[PDB]
């Protein structure tokens, strides 16, 4: 038992890793508002299940996700956490981009605030809202400047321009490019190594990192962490057991979060 | 008509890109109190008239800018925008810098802050204020430590010593290293790709890249541009044009902007 | 007449240098609770001894520190500067890793706060932490979103897996990658060029890089620069030394900073 999401794929590559595969290529993998929903809704079950540690985002053919549909938009407020629910997400738990071809508008507003991204050589990146007399408003941008650099996130947003796989890898976006063959099982072997660590330890780390974006200073995001986190940290099931293990020389044996 | 520079040249590449020539080579391009409050008062008529969209300064001869003369700073208040409108610009329309030789002291400062930045292969960068007894206080440490990172930001300015267009490259100031037959073509390349966008969108993307190094978070950025430019984006001429020409399925013929 | 340091060798590079040398490389450099107390105290020394300018921390064999002493743990408050007051470090002087071996845990937060970072093609860098059940929270998190980009440092923090110098080169933290022959002689050279600076204009150069990390905007940054660092910076015996060697076209004589 598992939410569905129409135009998607739901499955589980472990049983601690999910992953959403968009699957309407023929339309360019554009998200329609009743899918951006559907999609929100199963990152709220994957944030809440105790038992899903990493999620994996992917397209299908040569789109990743080329945005909203614009057919729909033709013929619609800006908030958080957006378009399927990822420009501007808070999450508690690691999302990974698989980008496998076309990552553009939404879609590139998308990745820009993933936790972690790994591409195809074949993929490519774009803003062209500044083409069409719009503009990329969904989160993107601010988070673009602290990733790329300003100068970088300027000429992607202010040229519209399509730009490589290898080009955003150099630039500090994309972690790993590889062939297309390899991009899913790339992805799975991240998110497999990440959900063989302790699951309070995960939430502790995404908490971490995100106040590097959310505090004007180092050192209220360092002194908030231990303020917040650290005595629930070290007062659960999994940091015993993880002192257990390093005594008696052994494997941990992780169980799900409660943080 | 169009404001004038001493020891500068001021062309337009199209009828929409306005170019900036330092043309005192013999004194390494340095810029002096009565060129500098020159150079402020064209990019304040740039910023202000609705034709032109976008701007580039470059050099002349082996020098970009080797900073403020130094002759007459030795015969001094420190404020934003500093020296020639640059290092603490908060501009409304993007200004691309074409460096084609030495880069240093306040010239690096300008550049930092630049949007878009190409340089020829012989350009070199760096920030000797050290090496004499003063500081680079113009504006560049806090933007140097956000775009190459605290660490390299440390060398170049810690250190005072010269560094080539590649290391900048790498280390993600400078978007491209080109020849420098090239460099200025490369520079109009990208104004002309920017300058056939909206004017609109241009200026509310310029907007939202600024709140990436202006608010604490990337939420309050995120929601700031939404609250303060998507209604005013929205009701735009130019906006309605690029619906039509989405409808009618041919290219859109922009204004210039009132925003 | 110098602070020691337990399990360490405190050294003079230059009359004006300082180097930390991790020896006990047979416990992987890890740092007891008194070592890390008595670095503290050796930095205490370094920031308010005159004649020091710069300094530079490096391990012996194949560890340059795999963090705190796990015997130790086992058998704890997290604070500000923290192990051996590099993480949380706000220094008044420039402090250079030169890392020459395993940087895990502890030892990378170490290096993640430190001003410049070398390391020899061996090194290796690392967050086990949630792998056993803790998590890095002497600070780096934050401090390496701000380096490395956001996605960089979750793939880092989130796997705990061990990452090369390479790698940490191409993403931003490490300035230069050497032959472990030249690791130590490459952090002495970039120490001497900034030893050869005024020590004023270093303090301040230090002042303005941290705003950097410190303050929401920019332009806060470079305002709080000026306003509490220039005058006093123009005021010096250092400054006047600087202007008289310009003027009379000589090399300036530098006297320790008061600032």
């Amino acid at each position: 038992a598992h939410p569905t999401v129409q135009g998607c794929l739901v499955s589980f590559p472990t049983p601690h890793i999910l992953l959403l595969t968009l699957n309407r290529p023929e339309k360019r993998n554009c998200i329609s508002l009743a899918t951006s929903a559907e999609i929100q809704r199963l990152w709220t079950w994957f944030d809440t299940q105790p038992a899903l540690y990493v999620a994996i985002i992917t397209g299908t053919g040569e789109s990743f996700c080329a945005g909203a549909d614009l057919k729909e938009w033709n013929d619609n407020e800006m908030t958080a956490p957006g378009l399927a629910g990822l420009p501007r997400r808070r999450g508690s738990k690691p999302i990974i981009a698989a980008v496998n071809g076309y990552c553009l508008g939404g879609g590139f507003e998308m990745v820009a605030n993933c936790d972690i991204v790994v591409a195809s050589e074949n993929a490519t990146f774009g803003l062209p809202e500044v083409q069409r007399g719009i503009a990329a408003v969904a989160g993107s941008l601010p988070r673009l400047v602290r990733v790329l650099g300003k100068q970088r996130a300027a000429e992607i947003a202010l040229s519209g321009l399509s730009f490589s796989a290898s080009q955003l890898e150099r630039w500090g976006l994309v972690n790993r490019v590889v062939e297309h063959d390899q991009l899913l099982a790339t992805a799975v072997e991240i998110a497999t190594a990440i959900s063989r660590n302790s699951p309070d330890s995960v939430r502790v780390t995404m908490e971490g990192l995100h106040y590097g974006w959310e505090m004007a200073s180092v050192e209220e995001a360092s002194s908030a962490l231990v303020d917040q986190w650290y005595a629930k940290l070290m007062a659960g099931e999994n940091f015993h057991e993880g002192v257990r293990a390093f005594v008696e020389k052994r494997k941990p044996q992780w169980r799900p979060s409660k943080l």
